[PDB]
């Protein structure tokens, strides 16, 4: 008796790279879980939904999953898409485990059916600020963001951290997502003699900013969050991407015990390097542990909050609001060839 589980993310649109990672991880996890007998004999069946990381489409998707009678959701991805959908799932009694939404508010509203297999920006932001203050020590900082929940949330947190540390933040400003011309911004960076920029947002904009800043001869050091640490960023910025600092989850694809999964994904000519491949795979393993205990969403959530689950990300333990305990974002140097190495 097949068990349907919705896998929701940006399958199309400007940030479709995130959905590619998610689906890659989900497909392999389901194949692996089914290969070993499924859940008590029952196989998992993935039902794909595209919310394009758009808040309006996310609501349309959430209502559809409810209508389709699906009780378990692996997603969504972007915070501004995941938040309005979580409202619906919680009211309808649907379990939702997000492998990528990082805005803190999602789990600060008393909801009982939401969990994450990624960290919090209340940790990612401070991690970036601390590194900037202790290791980089720039003279004239600018903080830029795309005016969307994720990016502006991180930008304000970093701003707060730098202010508390008495760093010199010259200006803070936002740009519009989808914009391709950043000549005004780069000119402001040049006029202001900015040596370091923290950008809160996704790869499409970051890529354009990097390529355009370098084209104008800026030697400015840039830093971004996990949303810009992926191959698409390198595709867009090319050479202009080397030297970029990013905060992101550990390289799970490099832990020895995960090699069989890496090989399986490479054999299908898919890319196993993206962080969301692993947070999504771990989300399915978490759901699996829960389903072995009960098919009721509320019972699964209770079980996961009371017991650890060993996954491709190592043992996961959740607190009462559905967040991972002890999760850490690391600081890495990003390279034009799409890889990341531990920062110094
Ligand atoms: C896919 C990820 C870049 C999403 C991001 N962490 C957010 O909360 O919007």
């Amino acid at each position: 008796e097949d068990i349907k589980v919705a896998v929701v993310g940006a399958m199309s649109g400007p940030v479709a790279q995130y959905g590619d990672q998610e689906f890659t991880g989900a497909e392999q996890a389901v194949a692996d879980i089914n290969a070993k007998g499924g859940i008590k004999g029952n196989k998992l069946q993935i039902v794909k939904y595209d919310d394009a990381c758009d808040p309006k489409q996310a609501v349309a998707v959430a209502n559809k999953v409810v209508n389709d009678g699906i009780k378990y959701v692996i997603g969504h991805l972007c915070s501004s898409s995941t938040q309005p959908a979580s409202d619906i799932y919680e009211d309808e009694g649907i379990l939702m485990i997000t492998p990528a939404a990082t805005a803190p508010e999602l789990t600060a509203r008393g909801y009982q059916l939401i969990l994450r297999t990624t960290g919090l920006d209340s940790d990612q932001g401070p991690t970036a600020a601390k590194y900037i203050l202790e290791k980089v020590k720039p003279q004239r900082i600018a903080i830029v963001h795309d005016k969307q929940q994720y990016g502006e949330g991180l930008a304000r947190a970093v701003q707060d951290g730098l202010k508390k540390g008495n760093a010199n933040v010259v200006f803070f400003d936002g740009i519009t997502a989808g914009e391709k011309d950043f000549s005004t911004l780069v000119a402001r960076l040049k006029k202001e003699n900015i040596d370091f920029v923290y950008y809160g947002g996704y790869h499409p904009e970051m890529g354009q900013i990097l390529r355009q800043a370098r084209a104008a001869g800026l030697k400015t050091q840039f830093m971004g969050p996990e949303g810009v640490a992926n191959v698409s960023l390198s595709n867009i910025a090319g050479e202009s991407a080397e030297g970029l600092l990013v905060t992101k989850p550990k390289n799970y694809d490099q832990v020895p015990a995960n090699k069989p999964i890496v090989d399986a994904i490479k054999a299908k000519k898919q890319d196993p390097s993206g962080a969301f491949v692993w947070t999504t795979y771990a989300a399915l393993q978490s759901l699996q542990a829960g389903l072995n205990q009960s098919d009721d969403p509320a019972e699964i959530a209770k079980y996961l909050k009371a017991n650890s689950v060993d996954t491709v990300m190592g043992p996961l333990t959740w607190d009462e609001k559905g967040d991972l305990k002890g999760f850490e974002f690391g600081v890495f140097d990003w390279h034009a060839n799409g890889t990341a190495t531990d920062a110094k």
